[PDB]
């Protein structure tokens, strides 16, 4: 705001007559409040135009960042929309490796001749090793419904997959944004300048 | 979670697990080990879906 | 010999790390260096004479 208001002062001056617009911090040591002024030819025309110059840099600002963000928004569910397509393939490389692990232990299954399943339980994901427990008639079926075997997915996967639907779901439209606040509102003065 | 319970079921109507043959797990029960409830437990988490 | 190998969780990362540096397009990307708060002005006073 305070770079957009002392940019509406220098394209006031480029008129044929001047129009005086100053902005400038209220105490000299710290940076804000900041303290807008304007100079006119009455006590009523100088605080309408005032009050009008400040609603002006406010609706440049507003929709400089309404606009702003909904390329933000637009291309944050491309990132994302992306980030659950790389996501899902290496989702795949794991699960084409886990087919490649059953199919190696139905041989080892097929001369132990463990047909049956042995495994009573495991308090953990079965690895390469113990997995022929599971059968020679269990695994396979494990292969041969193989296209239909659901993929597994981390918890990063539902942590960018709820990501994206936190970012579909919030709305610019009804989002309001204020640049600046009033703890003063534009005054008409009582005492003249000049003459 | 329901289409890996609908998976399961193909391997456990080949295998032929009717009862379940689970004592515990103390874990969640993953992908592979699902087959182990049983033929006819694993066809009420279908129906009652 | 057709044992497969079993590989860390740091493996597919930077596999999943390889992906998204393959995906990503940098012609339809857009850079933008500037941002005009002022448009450039035509002035109404000349500076001399």
């Amino acid at each position: 705001f305070s770079s957009a208001f002392s940019a509406l002062a220098e394209t006031l001056d480029n008129q044929e007559e001047r129009e005086k617009l100053t902005i400038e911090p209220s105490v000299k040591n710290q940076q804000l409040p900041l303290t807008v002024s304007y100079v006119g030819q009455t006590a009523e025309g100088a605080q309408m135009k005032l009050a009008q110059y400040i609603q002006q840099v406010d609706d440049k600002v507003n929709q400089e960042l309404e606009k702003d963000l909904k390329d933000n928004i637009a291309l944050g569910r491309k990132n994302l929309q992306d980030s659950l397509r790389t996501q899902e393939v290496v989702a795949q490389e794991q699960k084409d490796l886990r087919i490649r692990q059953i199919q190696e232990a139905l041989q080892y299954a097929n001369q132990a001749q463990v047909t049956k399943p042995q495994i009573q339980q495991t308090g953990e994901d079965i690895t390469q090793d113990t997995l022929f427990l599971l059968g020679s008639e269990a695994l396979e079926s494990m292969i041969k419904h193989e296209a239909t075997r659901p993929l597994v997915f981390s918890p990063n996967y539902y942590q960018t997959r709820q990501n994206l639907l936190d970012i579909e779901s919030l709305k610019v439209d009804d989002l309001d944004i204020h640049a600046y606040r009033y703890v003063m509102k534009p005054m008409l003065p009582i005492r003249r300048d000049s003459p």
